[PDB]
């Protein structure tokens, strides 16, 4: 309303500049935004009066904005030369910069501003200076170029011939990474305007054997331009390094022989580069090259990389040897050697992403599927149970999402593995693998994505058995539709029976079954009341999933005896007292269970020592104090055909009482003797 | 050794040593293994009458493939040379055979500009418009389909495409299987003079110029990022060229004219009816410093996920700033989150994604191995996550995981949460993290070099994570140098159980007998002399440490280790007990009896003396009644019994676990 007034400013409407001054506005007024005055922008706009009549009324033309510029500096762009003239008297230094160092003089130059640059000339405007940035953009050696090298690097062949003679500049100064102006010219996209700059710089001395990004010279800068005339000029000179490389060590002639340019490797040998650092007539024969294999042949490397996967070691070292072009970061070659799977689109793929041994999906470039699998990709690089995402490259056509490479589908992992564990004995495997997909999932819900097709083939085991989440390319922002989270956690419950029954169960079989019959299917009950709770997980989803990995389902049978035994030593236990608050959770009012008359169904020897003291009772709390006592003396020496009768206690327990645990836990559950339950 | 000697006789072009070794009955059909290329492939391919006839004559037959499955007739149209192609055209049934990928001989005429092979094969029946047809992994990608017309025009062969549009029938409108026309291929050919004639061709054969190809480009939006006008106006001369079309980012025709800097392309795109609101152009103009363009225009929500940096990065979505690669960056200090030696650390924006931003002059070895570090831990949950690296020439930005808090600051806005002599449960997830980051860093190969609670980062989830590996060095260089770490390491741990309180760097003005006995308990200590004297991959083993037990395992590990029977028996030949008696310095529960409040002692005997089998039999029997009602006030004395024992007996821990640590009593540790 009142500074934003003068927005009139940027109408041009100097009536209303005007007037509205007039009735009172700070002409140095700046929004803090990026800090512009309108004494600011009336320059950058180019206006006799707009300026002059802001300073008619004292705005000052040495104000910074947040760039560290003043309205001369950017003169020195509009290239205006007595709009600095009009400021000209206003200026200490006709050398001031902004922060990262640009002079008027500077910018008369990135900006081909001719006649600006020559009347700053004459006044004092150092025409070698190199600019001086502030310390966090200097320990990274930028900074330092001068007026010449950015006439050079856009190409003001007008500029720059002016530079070398009437003004004196300095041609092999240096920037602080050690570039000059010649290296400057040959990153112009412009062919005449780089044949040119250079003519002019090399013939003044610019040394030709600087280096630039990538370590390159400006030789192997004009080789990978593929031009000819730049070559022969560089050559011209006789101080020029040929057989000099880049980082890569690549001599100019390499590349020359790679990109197919038969004349500019040919002047290079003419010219006495090096036949030998590495296979130059095996390169010109797989470019369809006849002739340049023609003229090479009438004038090796040992090899390390071990590829960290087993079961894809000998595909990848082989992708390692073979020639191959780049997409990206990404080497890779469609061939059934180096094939892992089919997909809808494209399969996947081995590959070699900045050397790392991935698996590639392959999508097209249009595909909706690809673009859901990689937003889906990017929300999880927290989830430490999802499979690592290198990056994606596209060729154009065809996009490349690179991915962890595994060697294991949960299926194929199960089937190695079915005959490792004895028939009576712990699973502890499988407490990894689904305590591994529930952080899975639940990491993947709370980053806002349901993945909507779990089932064995998109679960992946790597070279240390860890379990993964994978293929993505089904997945769904869930915000706006959040009850579709509950078919994540169904088909949790089918991967929750597929592993506890080792793969013997088909997971398709299990998709066409109901819920009751899975639920039948269960071998035990903690696993048959962790597959409910994962049917019917409520309207109330949250985060069902965390919870539930501190359900008995994923206690080991030492902490389950433990649990057991400990509930049976607290003290009204073992002196029956019903009136307790433990007793009254366990065993209020009057059966049903495998336990009731749990005196008859272990066997009368050992029933018989354990009233070595009325005796014990059909009471739960007594056959938790059962528990208890035997557990405190199984091992002891006057006990030894007790021990051997029981074999070892958690076992006996569990499977002459399928329910117990289930029951104290249930009965226990949101009370201070959960203190008692393992922790989590 | 036989057919070895043809092979390089016929690269090396030395027909009458192939004359000798086929007489004597070389195969002239063998085709090596690892690509399939056969004698008669090599010559073709070589361009020599010679070899080539010389082979034919001797049952080498043109219809041997190699691994792509081309045969010397399709790599005859490669060479270009038309008597080639006149000596194996009676001995191929289908002139139009191709390879695994499409390519029949007319269609590498066409991409390798041989006019002439390409005017034989049409006048023997070569299909001029036939597009290519791949294998299924190619073709659920919509890839291929090109014609030879398409390849010509992209590879701005602009003798090709006169010939074929003109004297050979071709089909000027033609799409490929992703849709593209001859005219998208034209405008991909840098060479500005050639791709300005191609398109003119195409244009007036009638190929559809509302095409779309890679990026959802229309042909008028690659003319204007092309940066030509004169191409810009071949397309605009036809009238229903639609130019209010915009590619996949909504970006049109002319807001990439006016983004780009160039007048003329936009002073003609207005004349012509581009929409003037598809975006607010006129600060585009005053943005790029085009006085001319501000003349001419007179005529007419995002969440963050972090905290702590949010609004400063709603402010740098908001902001319009160039990008370098996938990188939206701006230097200035309200971005800036930390200062390193070179270049500072930033905030970013990685594909629309939440970074901090390393920055390296481009050259740097302290930038470059960072990045090699960060690669070989993609697989390491407690190093932070990596994104990708993103030059622009001067300044190298690796991008990484945006996290909360230093250790130093966390432990800061935490340390009033804590009661005095609490059980540190925390301390312990911290530094079990941190053995878990650097045991996994050294199986990569990799030592930190630099640990320091600077470099220790905590991101919204209280998880820990390993960063800063510009010091870092691959370990098998200086297998010595690990130490480095190791001792940094026994400097957190104790950095970390004083709370945060003692700085690290008077840590590391410490000597090892200082930064013993500044340990508060014995398994600290008993820790820490392990990272300074260790044995390879030690970290993880040490996590199994009773330093990294809690208070109530302890206490269950001693109960589980009293209640074995010969300690109860007190079988003094036995094993466990033998174990238990070294030799050893003097502990502060010899004579453990005298040490106990002394009603406690009395109503246990219901004879105790100095032995530690019978203070650990003491242990479980008090463990196993301390709450039953008849010892309420023995249970009032001693409080809770694990810090009790623990804090008068501190080095007792510490003595069982060194008693039992290879043995089979090893069962009574916690699970870890
Ligand atoms: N009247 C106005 N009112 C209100 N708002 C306005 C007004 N006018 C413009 N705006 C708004 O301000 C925003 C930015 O304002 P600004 O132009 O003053 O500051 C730019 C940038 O912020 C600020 C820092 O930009 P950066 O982070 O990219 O940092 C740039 C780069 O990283 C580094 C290059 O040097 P080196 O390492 O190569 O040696 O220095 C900067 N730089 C490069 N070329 C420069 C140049 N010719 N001149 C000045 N600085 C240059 O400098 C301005 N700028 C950037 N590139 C420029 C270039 N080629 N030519 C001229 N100025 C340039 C604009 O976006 C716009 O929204
Ligand atoms: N005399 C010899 N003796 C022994 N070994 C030899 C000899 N000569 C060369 N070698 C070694 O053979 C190895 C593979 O080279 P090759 O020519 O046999 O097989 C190539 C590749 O492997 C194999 C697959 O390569 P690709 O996966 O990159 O797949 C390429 C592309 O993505 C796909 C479809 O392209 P498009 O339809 O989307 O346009 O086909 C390939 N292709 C592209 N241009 C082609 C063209 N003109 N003609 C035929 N195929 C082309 O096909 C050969 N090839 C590729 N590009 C080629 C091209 N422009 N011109 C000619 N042949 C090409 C070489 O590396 C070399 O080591
Ligand atoms: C059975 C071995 C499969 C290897 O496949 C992969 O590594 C892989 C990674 C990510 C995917 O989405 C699919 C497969
Ligand atoms: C206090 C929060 C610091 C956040 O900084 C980072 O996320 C970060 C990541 C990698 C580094 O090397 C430095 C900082």
């Amino acid at each position: 309303l009142e500074e934003m007034l003068t927005q009139a400013v940027q109408e041009a409407d100097i009536e209303q500049v005007r007037q509205l001054l007039e009735r009172g506005a700070d002409a140095n007024f700046q929004e803090e935004e990026w800090g512009w005055s309108p004494l600011h922008s009336a320059v950058q706009m180019d206006s006799e009066d707009l300026v002059a009549l802001l300073l008619k009324h004292g705005a000052d033309p040495c104000l910074r904005k947040r760039n560290g510029a003043t309205p001369f500096i950017i003169a020195g762009i509009t290239g205006n030369v007595r709009l600095l003239q009009l400021l000209l008297p206003n200026v200490e230094d006709v050398n001031e910069c902004d922060v990262n160092g640009f002079t008027a003089f500077m910018e008369a130059a990135v900006y081909g501003r001719v006649e600006a640059l020559r009347f700053l000339y004459e006044n004092g405007a150092d025409v070698n200076m190199h600019r001086k940035t502030k310390q966090d953009q200097e320990r990274i050696r930028k900074g330092g170029a001068t007026a010449l090298m950015d006439a050079a690097e856009k190409g003001h062949v007008g500029v720059v011939t002016i530079l070398l003679h009437a003004m004196k500049a300095e041609v092999d100064a240096r920037d602080n990474m050690g570039r000059n102006a010649l290296v400057y010219a040959l990153l112009n996209p412009d062919d005449g305007k780089a044949k040119a700059i250079t003519r002019l710089l090399l013939d003044h001395g610019a040394d030709v054997n600087v280096r630039g990004e990538g370590s390159k010279t400006p030789l192997i800068l004009a080789v990978e331009r593929k031009n000819l005339d730049l070559v022969q000029m560089l050559l011209e000179q006789e101080q020029i390094e040929v057989n000099d490389t880049d980082r890569e060590g690549k001599t100019a002639l390499l590349l020359a022989v790679e990109l197919r340019l038969e004349e500019i490797a040919k002047l290079l040998c003419h010219r006495g580069a090096s036949t030998n650092c590495g296979d130059l007539v095996a390169i010109a024969r797989r470019n369809y090259d006849s002739d340049l294999v023609k003229f090479l042949r009438l004038h090796p490397p040992a090899e390390n990389w071990k590829p960290q996967s087993s079961r894809w070691g000998e595909a990848l070292k082989h992708l390692h040897r073979i020639w191959r072009p780049m997409i990206g970061k990404l080497k890779i070659f469609i061939d059934e050697e180096y094939k892992i799977a089919d997909t809808a689109e494209g399969g996947i793929y081995l590959g070699l992403y900045e050397d790392q041994e991935v698996a590639v999906k392959r999508f097209s470039e249009g595909s909706t599927r690809g673009q859901q699998e990689v937003s889906c990709l990017q929300s999880s690089r927290a989830n430490d149970n999802v499979v690592t995402f290198y990056g994606s490259e596209s060729d154009g056509s065809c996009l490349h999402v690179c991915l962890a490479l595994c060697e294991y589908t949960l299926q194929e992992h199960l089937a190695n593995h079915r005959g490792d564990a004895v028939p009576n004995e712990e699973d502890e495997s499988a407490r990894n693998i689904l305590s591994s997909l529930f952080k899975a999932i639940g990491e993947l819900h709370r980053s806002g994505y349901s993945h909507q097709d779990l089932q064995p083939q998109n679960i992946l085991i790597d070279s240390k058995n860890g379990t993964f989440l994978a293929d993505f390319d089904k997945s769904i922002k869930w915000a706006e539709d959040p009850q579709k989270i509950k078919r994540d956690l169904e088909a949790l419950g089918l991967l929750v029976l597929y592993v506890v029954k080792k793969g013997d169960i088909s997971f398709e079989t299990l998709k066409n079954q109901s819920f009751e019959e899975v639920i039948q299917g269960s071998p035990d009950e903690e696993t048959r009341d962790l597959i409910h709770h994962l049917f019917h997980p409520g309207d109330n989803v949250e985060d069902r999933l965390s919870s539930l990995l501190a359900h008995p389902f994923f206690w080991s049978w030492e902490s389950r005896y433990r649990t057991l035994r400990d509930v049976g030593n607290e003290s009204d236990i073992k002196t029956r007292n019903q009136n307790s608050r433990i007793l009254q959770l366990l065993q209020p009012g009057t059966l049903s269970t495998s336990f009731a008359q749990w005196t008859t169904k272990i066997d009368s020897f050992v029933m018989e020592e354990m009233n070595a003291y009325n005796l014990y009772q059909d009471t739960l709390g007594d056959l938790l104090k059962f528990i208890r006592n035997l557990g405190e003396h199984i091992n002891e020496q006057k006990n030894k055909k007790m021990k051997s009768i029981i074999g070892e206690p958690s076992q006996y327990f569990q499977e002459k009482f399928p329910d117990l645990v289930m029951y104290v836990y249930t009965k226990l559950q949101n009370t201070e003797y959960m203190k008692h339950f393992p922790k989590t």
